[PDB]
């Protein structure tokens, strides 16, 4: 198991243009266009991001580039910020493709919000930094999806995706 082919389960692959979970448009793996509520604008950012006349409908291979794209983009934010990366450098492996799924998900600045639930993996303790995790929106709005990140911070195993 990896980093990508983690995110490929939690996010799923779509070729044309559709709403995530928040009701913004994204498309590919986990891509988001825009959070305007314009189709219009939806597939102006898209031809932009492709580099064609595209009509909201992409390949897989263009898909996987975008995806490729992301995930460099999600490792480099961590890398830059302040709050993230010594989080990031402290962790092992495993727990670090947990901390990239949820930039990737949220955002660097969302993620780097998560100051108390942050300093407990630092300190490496795992299950009290599991139910800090869990007190937030993001636990309560996908709570699947969630459980699956913040059980691989509390085991440092892939336990969580294994059937998947
Ligand atoms: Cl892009
Ligand atoms: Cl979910």
């Amino acid at each position: 198991m990896n980093i990508f082919e983690m995110l490929r389960i939690d996010e799923g692959l779509r070729l044309k243009i559709y709403k995530d979970t928040e009701g913004y448009y994204t498309i590919g793996i986990g891509h988001l266009l825009t959070k305007s509520p314009s189709l219009n604008a939806a597939k102006s950012e898209l031809d932009k991001a492709i580099g064609r006349n595209t009509n909201g409908v992409i390949t897989k291979d263009e898909a996987e580039k975008l995806f490729n794209q992301d995930v460099d983009a999600a490792v480099r934010g961590i890398l830059r910020n302040a709050k993230l990366k010594p989080v990031y450098d402290s962790l092992d492996a495993v727990r670090r493709a947990a901390l990239i799924n949820m930039v990737f998900q949220m955002g660097e600045t969302g993620v780097a919000g998560f100051t108390n639930s942050l300093r407990m993996l630092q300190q490496k303790r795992w299950d009290e930094a599991a139910v800090n995790l869990a007190k937030s929106r993001w636990y309560n709005q996908t709570p699947n999806r969630a459980k699956r990140s913040i059980t691989t911070f509390r085991t440092g195993t892939w336990d969580a995706y294994k059937n998947l």
